[PDB]
């Protein structure tokens, strides 16, 4: 499942969505275009570790480049493939 983050996204809100998906599907992908959206995305993933720790879960991430579209042009974006790992 994919979650898109922009420069105005709120880290905590996105983190909650990452957490919910990690608890259900066990994985999720986060995509962002540009420095600010990427920054907000990293913060969100970092915060998401705090939401799932209580559920005995942590996560690992793998970044990659991916071509997406921003108002119909093609743009190079960064995506984070996130996987949940059990702590016990
Ligand atoms: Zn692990």
């Amino acid at each position: 499942e994919t979650l898109r983050v922009s420069s105005k996204s709120r880290p905590n809100s996105v983190a909650g969505a990452i957490a919910a998906m990690l608890r259900t599907k066990g994985e999720v992908e986060v995509q962002a275009i540009g420095p600010q959206a990427v920054n907000q995305a990293v913060k969100a993933i970092a915060i998401a570790r705090g939401y799932i720790a209580p559920d005995n879960l942590d996560l690992v991430v793998k970044p990659a480049f991916v071509k997406l579209e921003l108002e119909n042009e093609e743009r190079t974006a960064l995506k984070f493939s996130i996987k949940a790992h059990p702590l016990e």
